[PDB]
């Protein structure tokens, strides 16, 4: 019997593990391994109904040819594990064990893979944990549902930009856009009188939100340009709140009779708009359509890159800013020392007595140390200590170079 | 008649202006200028009901002595401007024009100032805009209500850390904690079966969410340690959802008869909890209690700092990581060039003829450029181009230093060569 399968395992030590056996068993079966694959993912902040949504996607995938695929209104919602409570439920990445075979309007018979992910920003996860899951699901899926709550905030765009860039870094160089379809799914949209629920309201909302204009600040322009650069198709769907019973009742188990009717009405539109045979886009990587067997190889390849240390680590805004502040200050203090030493023992300056050279070096070292300390930096003085010691060590190294330059002028 | 007053203005070119005349008219009047001041602010992500909340705080401030301060159930909600719609309403910082005089259980009157702020992360603002508003409002307030939606996510704590770090950087150095009281107010809390609505469930939720353990990953540890070290008192209040009429009905105008009853009950706990005379903390800066006139002086000083450019610029995760990646690659590549040039024209090495020196320099410069370009960095090759150009420029400057070092080993080379050619 079909069920969810844990394929990306996140460990308590923040390491990642691919369950290759379970993955090979689902995607290398004879019926699917050679078919071109459509991979649908949902990702975004944790505790926002992602697994819940995926389980309605499952109902549609099993009952496409039925007018009432949304189900019996007394049927509980099953599949991927979903629940209330403040603590995360999904970890890593899970896929549905049954690969769906669908006929496109082309006549092409394609394999459809459904992928559910650990929400970002939970209380147990580093930024590297969250970015790796989100980048991997974007790199593997051909349709990425970016699940957002209520609105699209500038920090939603900055996270998307960080995660997609992290994905790009693990990918081979390419002249085409790295990714395919992205849907901004806005849950609990509260303003249907400003933009109607659904795809047409969402398209107008998103055009406004992502619009680049010349009078816009560069920081605002650049995040929008980066998002457009990454995806060949970007859509948006505004979804109503499903009712306070769905959000707050601990006995709720997914029965449609307990879900707000306007939510159901739009949910019935959203799922086929995402998953109908005409809207299923086959996965492509660097301009080649991928089969299920091909997808398995890329999954293994990408995880290995993220398991190693070839790529830089994503860092928080304060941590990354502190590091850049300190690196820039080291460079400035070191450059100051170099140019000041050139004034007293550059090539065109006379030989200096060794004791004089030492006195002037110690003075110029102290001046560069005071320059470094005086620059305002994020992170605090304790964070700076490592960079202060590096600075002093590199200046001491430079000094020995100058001892030898000076010595050459008295031979 | 009393109303909201814009005191911090964010311009469309993202510059900041203090309307000192408006501020002075309010805080320097004879009635309040010399009274110790309590400042209450609300701040957080945009479009989350901050102004709405403040107008219910206004009702309390005006009707504390009335039996039913919350208002008639048919009375619309007014004061600071609030509304639905997805676009921001409040910009900058505004204060209420009427300063409330309140007697403490001690015996003398404090002045209470209410401050409403632009939500962070709206689509028209830079990170620096958001950071400056949130920092200024934290630095000026003695009670900061941090307004959050549904949960406390790790990105919420990273933003609070960044914003409070930005405020600390603009303050006088002190051995004391820089700020006083912080309230994590969680709107639309959905799990009362796990942590009950209000301040006791909030305290248990927040104690767990903010707990510092020496065994958590340093990234999670250090955010929590930072927040704890910034505030002398941190609490948390979990508020129910107000109902879909409040959230989605365009005709809603604040009438209590259209607000869910459980939200009202907790609202009636929250507001006196925040504002009761025995709960009002007098603003302290650098160990001194502050009067209204002193608060104006600090508002002027702090904004002057953020109007200048003495401080590091707040940057997005991608922007800051890309910068750090490129800065490190530049330093490595420049260091390599220096070390390789020392092998050939260090002080203890023989004179090199200018043509050999140039050829070797050009080889080593290319190897360093190749090293820089080979480093995997966030942000793209296009982002790195400013740093590649800077590296080539700094390498060229070092080369000229080496030309002079080398020439000094044989000043007569060109002259003697010319004399020997004959
Ligand atoms: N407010 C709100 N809650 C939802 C929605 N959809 C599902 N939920 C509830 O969200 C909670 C967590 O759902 P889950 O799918 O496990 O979230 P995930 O962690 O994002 O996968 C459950 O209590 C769901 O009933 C929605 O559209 N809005
Ligand atoms: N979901 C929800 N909406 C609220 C709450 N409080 C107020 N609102 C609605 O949120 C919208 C924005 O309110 P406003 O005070 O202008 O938000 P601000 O931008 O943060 O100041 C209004 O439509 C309010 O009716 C709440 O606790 N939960
Ligand atoms: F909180 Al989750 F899937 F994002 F359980
Ligand atoms: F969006 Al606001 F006050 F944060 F109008
Ligand atoms: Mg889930
Ligand atoms: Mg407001």
């Amino acid at each position: 019997k079909a069920g969810p399968v844990q394929v990306l395992i996140v460990k308590d030590d923040h390491s990642f593990e691919l369950d290759e056996t379970a993955l090979n068993r689902i995607l290398l079966s004879e019926a699917v391994r050679d078919k071109e694959v459509v991979a649908v993912s949902v990702a975004g902040a944790f505790r926002k109904g992602k697994s819940f949504l995926m389980d309605f996607m499952l109902r549609y995938m099993y009952n496409q040819e039925s007018v009432d695929w949304v189900g019996d209104y007394n049927e509980p919602l099953t599949g991927f594990s979903w629940r209330g409570g403040s603590e995360r439920e999904t970890t890593g990445i899970q896929i549905w064990s049954e690969i769906f075979l669908i006929n496109k309007p082309d006549g092409k018979k394609v394999a459809v893979l459904l992928m559910d992910t650990q929400g970002t920003s939970d209380s147990q996860s580093t930024l590297r944990d969250s970015a790796t899951v989100f980048a991997l699901s974007t790199m593997i899926s051909s349709i990425q549902v970016y699940n957002l709550s209520q609105n699209v905030q500038e920090d939603d765009l900055q996270h998307l930009q960080l995660f997609t860039e992290y994905g790009r870094l693990a990918m081979e160089e390419t002249f085409l856009k790295p990714f395919q379809s992205l849907i901004f799914l806005v849950r609990d949209w509260s303003f249907p009188y400003e933009f109607s629920y659904g795809a047409d309201g969402g398209a107008k909302f998103l055009e406004k939100r992502l619009k680049v204009s010349g009078n816009q600040h560069e920081e605002l322009q650049n995040v929008r340009k980066h998002i457009h650069s990454c995806f060949t198709n970007i859509s948006c769907f505004l979804l109503p709140h499903p009712g306070l019973k769905v959000a707050t009742n601990p006995n709720f188990d997914g029965k449609l009779k307990e879900i707000d009717d306007e939510f159901i009405k739009n949910l019935k539109i959203l799922i086929p708009w995402l998953l109908s045979p005409e809207s299923l886009d086959i996965k492509e990587i660097n301009g080649n359509k991928i089969t299920c067997r091909g997808l398995v190889e890329y999954f293994k390849a990408y995880i290995k890159i993220y398991q190693g240390e070839e790529l830089p680590h994503p860092k928080s805004m304060l941590q990354a800013t502190a590091e850049a502040n300190n690196l820039a200050a080291v460079a400035t203090a070191k450059d100051t020392y170099n140019k000041k030493m050139e004034e007293i023992c550059g090539g065109d300056k006379p030989f200096l007595a060794p004791n004089d050279l030492q006195t002037k070096h110690l003075q110029l070292k102290e001046e560069s140390v005071k320059l470094f300390r005086g620059v305002k930096k994020m992170g605090g003085e304790e964070f700076s200590r490592r960079y202060l010691q590096q600075l002093e060590s590199e200046i001491d190294e430079l000094y020995i170079q100058y001892i030898k330059h000076n010595d050459s002028k008295n031979i």
